[PDB]
Protein backbone atom coordinates (compact mmCIF):
# COMPACT_ATOMS: atom_id res chain seq x y z
CA UNK A 1 0.00 0.00 0.00
CA UNK A 2 0.86 3.60 -0.30
CA UNK A 3 0.52 7.08 -2.70
CA UNK A 4 2.60 10.25 -2.97
CA UNK A 5 0.42 13.60 -2.52
CA UNK A 6 1.81 16.46 -4.52
CA UNK A 7 -0.40 19.45 -5.25
CA UNK A 8 -4.14 18.29 -6.19
CA UNK A 9 -2.73 14.99 -7.39
CA UNK A 10 -2.67 11.21 -5.78
CA UNK A 11 0.51 8.64 -7.43
CA UNK A 12 -0.43 4.95 -7.28
CA UNK A 13 0.89 1.76 -9.03
CA UNK A 14 -1.96 1.30 -11.50
CA UNK A 15 -2.51 -2.11 -10.53
CA UNK A 16 -3.10 -1.39 -6.80
CA UNK A 17 -5.72 1.81 -8.25
CA UNK A 18 -9.26 2.26 -6.40
CA UNK A 19 -12.84 2.91 -8.72
CA UNK A 20 -12.10 6.44 -7.04
CA UNK A 21 -8.87 6.60 -8.72
CA UNK A 22 -10.33 5.75 -11.81
CA UNK A 23 -13.37 8.51 -11.62
CA UNK A 24 -10.93 11.32 -11.26
CA UNK A 25 -8.12 10.07 -13.73
CA UNK A 26 -5.51 12.60 -14.75
CA UNK A 27 -3.20 10.15 -16.41
CA UNK A 28 -2.44 6.63 -16.55
CA UNK A 29 0.62 3.93 -18.04
CA UNK A 30 0.33 0.11 -17.88
CA UNK A 31 3.90 0.06 -19.38
CA UNK A 32 5.07 2.50 -15.84
CA UNK A 33 2.46 0.72 -13.42
CA UNK A 34 1.45 4.68 -12.16
CA UNK A 35 -1.74 6.50 -12.21
CA UNK A 36 -2.60 9.75 -11.43
CA UNK A 37 -5.76 11.07 -9.96
CA UNK A 38 -7.20 14.24 -9.06
CA UNK A 39 -7.47 15.19 -5.35
CA UNK A 40 -10.18 17.80 -3.35
CA UNK A 41 -7.23 18.56 -0.73
CA UNK A 42 -3.92 19.43 -1.30
CA UNK A 43 -0.70 17.12 -1.00
CA UNK A 44 3.07 18.27 0.25
CA UNK A 45 5.77 15.99 -1.03
CA UNK A 46 8.26 17.61 -2.50
CA UNK A 47 9.03 15.41 -5.66
CA UNK A 48 12.63 15.31 -6.00
CA UNK A 49 14.19 16.49 -9.65
CA UNK A 50 17.38 14.76 -9.79
CA UNK A 51 19.42 12.30 -11.23
CA UNK A 52 20.81 10.80 -7.79
CA UNK A 53 20.88 6.79 -7.57
CA UNK A 54 21.24 6.03 -3.68
CA UNK A 55 17.74 6.77 -1.67
CA UNK A 56 15.67 5.29 1.14
CA UNK A 57 12.61 3.41 0.85
CA UNK A 58 9.78 1.89 2.87
CA UNK A 59 9.51 -1.54 3.74
CA UNK A 60 6.09 -2.47 5.34
CA UNK A 61 6.86 -6.06 5.21
CA UNK A 62 10.04 -5.19 7.94
CA UNK A 63 8.19 -1.75 8.90
CA UNK A 64 11.77 -0.42 8.17
CA UNK A 65 13.45 1.87 6.23
CA UNK A 66 16.72 1.02 4.19
CA UNK A 67 19.67 2.78 2.47
CA UNK A 68 20.01 1.34 -1.19
CA UNK A 69 21.54 2.10 -4.65
CA UNK A 70 19.77 1.73 -7.24
CA UNK A 71 20.07 2.30 -11.24
CA UNK A 72 18.72 4.88 -13.66
CA UNK A 73 15.01 4.18 -14.82
CA UNK A 74 15.38 2.27 -18.17
CA UNK A 75 12.73 -0.93 -19.52
CA UNK A 76 13.10 -3.68 -17.49
CA UNK A 77 11.51 -7.64 -17.62
CA UNK A 78 8.66 -8.41 -15.17
CA UNK A 79 7.16 -11.51 -15.82
CA UNK A 80 3.67 -12.21 -15.44
CA UNK A 81 0.86 -11.23 -12.99
CA UNK A 82 -2.88 -11.51 -12.35
CA UNK A 83 -2.10 -7.89 -13.37
CA UNK A 84 -0.26 -7.61 -16.40
CA UNK A 85 1.09 -10.74 -19.00
CA UNK A 86 5.26 -10.80 -18.86
CA UNK A 87 6.02 -7.06 -20.40
CA UNK A 88 8.93 -5.16 -20.23
CA UNK A 89 7.91 -1.96 -18.10
CA UNK A 90 9.42 1.15 -18.45
CA UNK A 91 11.06 4.09 -16.22
CA UNK A 92 12.03 0.90 -13.78
CA UNK A 93 14.84 1.48 -11.22
CA UNK A 94 16.51 -1.68 -9.20
CA UNK A 95 18.31 -2.13 -6.46
CA UNK A 96 19.18 -5.61 -4.19
CA UNK A 97 16.95 -5.62 -1.15
CA UNK A 98 14.24 -7.23 0.11
CA UNK A 99 10.81 -6.54 -0.97
CA UNK A 100 6.93 -8.21 -0.59
CA UNK A 101 4.17 -7.86 -3.19
CA UNK A 102 2.77 -6.07 -0.55
CA UNK A 103 5.42 -3.01 -0.21
CA UNK A 104 4.30 -1.32 -3.63
CA UNK A 105 3.39 1.76 -2.65
CA UNK A 106 6.65 2.21 -0.16
CA UNK A 107 8.35 5.49 -1.15
CA UNK A 108 11.31 5.18 -2.44
CA UNK A 109 13.32 9.06 -1.43
CA UNK A 110 16.73 10.93 -1.98
CA UNK A 111 17.80 14.58 -0.18
CA UNK A 112 16.17 16.08 -2.44
CA UNK A 113 12.37 14.43 -2.27
CA UNK A 114 10.16 11.76 -3.54
CA UNK A 115 12.17 9.86 -6.24
CA UNK A 116 9.51 7.04 -7.00
CA UNK A 117 7.28 4.31 -5.64
CA UNK A 118 8.21 0.55 -4.81
CA UNK A 119 6.35 -1.35 -8.18
CA UNK A 120 8.39 -4.82 -8.46
CA UNK A 121 10.46 -7.33 -7.11
CA UNK A 122 11.99 -11.12 -6.64
CA UNK A 123 15.21 -12.60 -6.39
CA UNK A 124 16.19 -9.89 -3.80
CA UNK A 125 15.81 -7.24 -6.67
CA UNK A 126 13.49 -4.00 -5.43
CA UNK A 127 12.07 -2.21 -8.45
CA UNK A 128 11.00 1.23 -8.35
CA UNK A 129 8.63 3.64 -10.41
CA UNK A 130 10.20 6.58 -11.58
CA UNK A 131 8.11 9.94 -10.90
CA UNK A 132 11.28 12.09 -11.27
CA UNK A 133 10.46 13.06 -15.26
CA UNK A 134 7.09 14.15 -14.50
CA UNK A 135 6.88 17.80 -14.15
CA UNK A 136 3.50 18.34 -14.71
CA UNK A 137 3.18 17.18 -10.68
CA UNK A 138 4.13 20.87 -9.62
CA UNK A 139 2.14 23.42 -11.72
C1 LIG B 1 7.30 -5.03 -4.51
N1 LIG B 1 7.22 -6.44 -4.89
C2 LIG B 1 6.41 -6.97 -5.81
C3 LIG B 1 6.71 -8.38 -5.82
C4 LIG B 1 6.21 -9.50 -6.53
C5 LIG B 1 5.12 -9.35 -7.57
C6 LIG B 1 5.48 -8.31 -8.62
O1 LIG B 1 6.64 -7.95 -8.78
N2 LIG B 1 4.46 -7.84 -9.38
C7 LIG B 1 3.04 -8.12 -9.12
C8 LIG B 1 2.25 -6.83 -9.03
C9 LIG B 1 2.48 -5.98 -10.28
C10 LIG B 1 3.97 -5.71 -10.53
C11 LIG B 1 4.17 -4.93 -11.82
N3 LIG B 1 4.47 -3.65 -11.68
O2 LIG B 1 4.03 -5.47 -12.91
C12 LIG B 1 4.72 -7.04 -10.58
C13 LIG B 1 6.75 -10.75 -6.25
C14 LIG B 1 7.74 -10.91 -5.29
C15 LIG B 1 8.23 -9.82 -4.60
C16 LIG B 1 7.72 -8.54 -4.86
N4 LIG B 1 8.05 -7.34 -4.28
ZN1 LIG C 1 18.16 13.38 -5.59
Amino acid sequence: SGAIYVGNYRVVNRHLATHNDWANLVWEDSSRDLLVSSTTAQGCDTIARCDCQTGVYYCSSRRKHYPVSFSKPSLIFVEASEYYPARYQSHLMLAVGHSEPGDCGGILRCQHGVVGIVSTGGNGLVGFADVRDLLWLDE
